[PDB]
């Protein structure tokens, strides 16, 4: 409707205050003896999250001035979810140390542009650091502390997780569900499998629940659905001179070919079982040229130059046996060489590095991982559903962690690292005097992640970063066992990744938010 | 609805109040100390940006007379930035200037309609000024100086605006992108390359990605979509009695004809590609001529005296070689005669010298420079997305400004011409004594520019202003040193064209504002 | 629904105030020193303009009693306009010197309608007397004067629109246009032109930008549109025989019949190109006749006795050449007999005296000028929108004034007419003495729109008419030079026509009202 205008100190006290309300929500969050926040859904039973980036979604303020502080302030936490999916609650923080000690400076009459170019250089500094003091996580143990530590100290968690990276390898793709029951439980495939049920129910060749083993069947794959275009006969016979059971992929095939198809599998002519595409026109053509050259046999192309008669049984690929049922179709194993199987992943390499990463990338391994590697499903135990979303949650948290710790390496936890970096960069100087005031800032800001974990514990975080400026290397305060020591040894790790994505995405808002002269919004 | 109206006085004071609300907000983004705006959007994140035109825009006020006034001065900082792209908010500064005195001077009891006629003639003779003092642009440097200004005393991108028009020419097109990475990134285009891809995937030369290299191929234009339209064998047989690889451009080729052709370049009788045309079919259409008429080919006209079957292998064009991705199509070389890529290009000069200008010059010089010159791609490197658009946003400006400040010239910085403008002025005269003060008035606003620089440096504008007076040519006060200079040796360059266009806009719309002596609005 | 009534003085005393406001803020407009209204429209930007008329509607009042005042002398100046396109600021001032001193009168306890008959005699004698000093305005600078005191004393105007109706004619068409740039110009069209492009692109004879040169073409007129309707050989090669260029016109020409003609053109067969007619059938048709009696052709009448294929070579128009671009098509000179082209022109005569005038004598007019005359366009310049709007509006007004001065001839501006012919008619009396009165009043009103411009110049209007009076002849003050000598030595002129309206329609309506005992409106 109509604006209200805001100059100076009043538009960046409102700005300020709004942010410290985002901020605050998300503080109680922070640490092994963090707590609990409940966002109200009118979707159905409230949710209960440790996560900040989640409780920063939910924030929004009446003050249309307040608001759009709390507004800018919920990107970083959005970010630095976005980035490695973890870190989110600690970026916040670091956001409200830099913008509170900025805005202070401001109020000092120094010029807010400069502050900006201290802090941004400070932080292009920091980042250098970090990367000298990450060290590679390779090994299991290491792998297995991260994850523990990012599920809010749950050792079953990174032990967990650390098995599965471990038995799906580099490449193989991790996912979470609920579980059945309370307990955590581990689910891994092995060889080539997919989402897709059996036409006919009728052809079970032996176990119950729809399953079908197929004993050294023959593959086929094609380009059209088959309705009263059965006619493929002497491709059938073939097969039928063969002795061999068939598998069928195609887009969909009806009644008509599948009730003779039953009759001759009942009668013993031939055992065959058929079952429908991936999914999506491209989607499930895309993967049919995998699954021919993995098995040795060659697809069917409708559009191109082939024809549903037009095929020879030696067209068709081979396998030991595979499995079926309502839901899934399995291949034990395909024989084919393993020059095709590396030349189908060698393509992949162009399709691995892309532009568009996210909804790219993610399927793109999946078909990956079931070409060479394994399909790995971590199930969640909880007896309530607000448990359980929780306790997932964190799991994929720590997930992400891994991921990010295993590329990038790792740095020490509680905040020390950051912390530790201040030290070394006490002697950096920029351009002018106002940019000094803007690095020393930034050092500054650097301490509150340390301290809030702290806080959160009841104890007086000043006297606790005191002590741990005081020592060296990766000494410092572990807030679960109240006592210090090297944090490394103690099995408390940050992901590199993480660490340096909160620190930069928080000052990059905050060097921008602390410059603002006047601000427009609406009116009440 | 009702109407309120005021008179004299009492609508004029509610008009400044406006004009000075919008105003007060576009000036502390003037300078290199200038201080950024943030404005909210229900549609996103809020935007922070250091643009005054974006700012004027968005400034509407709930006071009906008061907003009038802005709406009439968010007029000059728009037009400004259609004639030139930057120079908005010095615009901007003039108009309040200018109004706030001419005001001042109708309160004195001064016929508005002579002030108004005493501010044009002032600005018709310092518009001749301005075109006295400006010197030519030719060299990389001073182009690098005014790109580097221009976005707010940014080095790297001067350098990186200059390399580009260096390496483009005169006539080559350069855009701005968002790049992946934190650095900013330059992209050079050789050749003629489009943004389609192949609609054969099948096809693929040698490189991954779906790279497409054909060496020594004939190139086939058509301005018909292909089906069941398979004819036209005679001319690919004679491609194929050839030895020679053959690329098609048309509206569009369907799977029949893909099929065949599919098969026969694995076969090896043929190595043939296909990739759809422009888009628009009186944008493809026209495009097609160019690339023919640059291999050496012949365009066939479906609609006029030409068919499908008809036409000979040496209707074809040549080219040394193709390149050819799931999304963009490139010519290495087409083989044409300088007389046939010139005549085109002569043809192209009415297209240049268009009365629409927006728009169609645009698309029209994106041809040009791929017909003779070059076409550059810029991407611009940011920790954060909000981060991203106020850097890209200035690099468009400094793009924008050193294309004016090729083709009209350039004049000192620091507002230092205009101020030094005016007292050349000082003797200029009127019909009347009215007028002379209307003169007067314009003259006295010249200087405001230059002292809303130091104003936002926190220094007094009044006392770098009586010595930038005192010094002569281009000796000037360098806001960012803090210290007196000469403005061109130092690098502070002002396009000439941004500062005419700035002072004549404000002017237009200034000499009409304070000439109301009733305002019409709706009631509250 | 229900309605609130008034009567007498208080319906009167209510009229009056909303009449007040009406006419004051259309006075501040009316003088060499007139000052600007503001009017605000949610259309988009707010406009600016010294036009009285566009002030009048825009002029609203939220009591219903003061608003019917309003809305009544709204209409004065509203017919003022229609009838001549100026004097309209004038013509409500003398609306409110009637309507004041007429209720002054009424409230002394006079009959308002004898009031009305004196002001109705005075008005008639008034008129007449304005015919006596009315001088014929036919030398080029009379005009020039009279369009340069139009437009607000700007010699440019009256200098630029002379020259167009000395250049185009008595009967010649003049249009004003947005322009280009910032200057004024002028646009004269010679011999035969209309808006029309051509339908094959492909065939250009020479110039760059469609332009097409037939020399010594035959011209082809149609009723109908041409698809496979190509039939019409033996006309095509009756003229290929005699080897001269083609220009054709009529309803459309498709494709089929635009194909074959390109590539008969470009081999040299035949040089021919084809345009569409005017517009709507009725339109097209009417104007075809010129076309081909002009270049002393035969149209083809497909709804009477006419065939396609039924026409000879020598029904066939001829002009020395023709040229043609995308949008527009023009005729060097057809050849024709001055009889024939004087008798096309004589039987528009009954349709130059129409009943129907506006609108139907626009678009004839412009035939007329087209067959014997010249039609001229004028652009205005200006930076910005808005002010581009004031310009030309003045522009028109000029325009209209030119028009309007030439038939019915000039007399002195300054108000001077009004107040001299008044000192004429003091010993005029009618039947009683309400009615002498009336008249009397009326004469005291003529003095005002010489008062208003004084009134506006910030000087005494009664001392300056007291001096104006004394004078005889052409005497008259000078607002723009503040001094006193013959208006029509120093180029004020007020056209005859715009006067005598005025006045007339100010007291017609101003009489009417006057008279009301009786108010009834809706409440509030
Ligand atoms: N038991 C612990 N002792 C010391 N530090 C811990 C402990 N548990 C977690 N931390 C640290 O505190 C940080 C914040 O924990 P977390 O809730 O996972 O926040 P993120 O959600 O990671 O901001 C960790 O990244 C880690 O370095
Ligand atoms: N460091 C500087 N010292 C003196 N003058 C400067 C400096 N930087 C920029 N200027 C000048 O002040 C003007 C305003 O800068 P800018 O923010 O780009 O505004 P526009 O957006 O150009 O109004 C420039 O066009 C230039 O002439
Ligand atoms: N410079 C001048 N000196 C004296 N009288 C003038 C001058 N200019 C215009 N006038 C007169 O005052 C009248 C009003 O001017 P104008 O603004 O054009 O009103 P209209 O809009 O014509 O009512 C004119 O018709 C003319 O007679
Ligand atoms: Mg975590
Ligand atoms: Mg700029
Ligand atoms: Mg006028």
């Amino acid at each position: 409707a109509a604006k209200d205008v805001k100059f100076g100190n009043d538009a960046r006290v409102k700005m300020l205050r709004g942010v410290n309300v985002l901020a605050d929500a998300v503080k109680v969050t922070l640490g092994p003896k963090g707590r609990n926040v409940v966002l109200d859904k009118s979707f159905g039973a409230p949710t209960i999250t440790k996560d900040g980036v989640s409780v920063a979604r939910e924030i929004e303020l009446e003050d249309k001035f307040e608001n759009m502080g709390a507004q800018m302030v919920k990107e970083v936490a959005s970010k630095a979810n976005d980035a490695a999916g973890d870190g989110t609650t600690t970026a916040t923080v670091l956001a409200q140390a830099i913008i509170t000690e900025g805005l202070k400076a401001v109020a000092a009459g120094m010029n807010p542009m400069d502050l900006k170019r201290g802090i941004d250089k400070a932080v292009t500094a920091a980042v250098e650091e970090l990367k000298a003091l990450s060290v590679p996580c390779s090994d299991s143990k290491a792998i297995a502390q991260v994850g523990t530590i990012s599920a809010n100290s749950d050792e079953t968690v990174g032990k967990l997780i650390a098995e599965a990276m471990d038995k799906v390898g580099k490449e193989g793709v991790i996912t979470v569900e609920d579980g059945t029951g309370l307990q955590d439980e581990l689910d891994v495939v092995e060889g080539m499998q997919f989402d897709r049920g059996y036409l006919s129910p009728y052809f079970i060749n032996k176990p119950e629940t729809g399953a079908v083993e197929l004993e050294s069947p023959f593959i086929l794959l094609a380009d059209k659905k088959i309705s009263n275009i059965r006619e493929m006969l002497p491709v059938l016979e073939a097969v039928a001179k063969a002795g061999k059971p068939l598998l069928i992929i195609a887009e969909d095939v009806e009644g008509e070919a599948l009730a003779t198809l039953v009759v001759n599998t009942m009668r013993g002519i031939v055992k065959v079982a058929a079952v429908k595409a991936p999914g999506f026109g491209d989607r499930r053509k895309a993967m049919l040229q995998d699954i021919a050259t993995l098995t040795g046999g060659t697809v069917i192309s409708e559009e191109i130059g082939m024809e549903l008669e037009k095929a020879t049984l030696e067209d068709l690929g081979q396998a030991k046996r595979v499995v079926i049922n309502k839901d899934t179709t399995t291949i034990i194993d395909g024989v084919g060489e393993e020059a095709a199987i590396q030349g189908r992943v060698a393509q992949i390499r162009q399709q691995i590095e892309e532009a568009t990463s996210d909804y790219d990338r993610e399927k793109l391994q999946e078909r990956v991982a079931k070409l060479a590697g394994g399909v790995a499903v971590i199930k969640v135990g909880a007896a309530t559903e607000v448990e359980m979303k929780e306790k997932k949650a964190r799991v994929e948290d720590a997930l992400h962690a891994t991921r990010a710790a295993v590329e990038e390496g790792v740095v020490a936890g509680g905040g020390v690292a950051l912390i530790r970096v201040a030290s070394k960069l006490a002697d950096l100087r920029g351009q002018n005097e106002d940019q000094n005031v803007g690095i020393k800032v930034a050092l500054r800001a650097m301490e509150a992640p340390l301290r809030q974990i702290v806080l959160n514990c009841g104890e007086e975080p000043s006297v606790v970063a005191n002590t741990v400026k005081g020592g060296d290397g990766n000494y410092g305060y572990n807030a679960a066992t109240e006592e210090y020591g090297n944090m490394i040894d103690m099995g408390i790790l940050d992901p590199t990744k993480v660490t340096r994505s909160a620190l930069q995405y928080a000052a990059s808002v905050a060097g921008l938010m602390i410059t603002t002269e006047c601000m427009v919004t609406d009116l009440p």
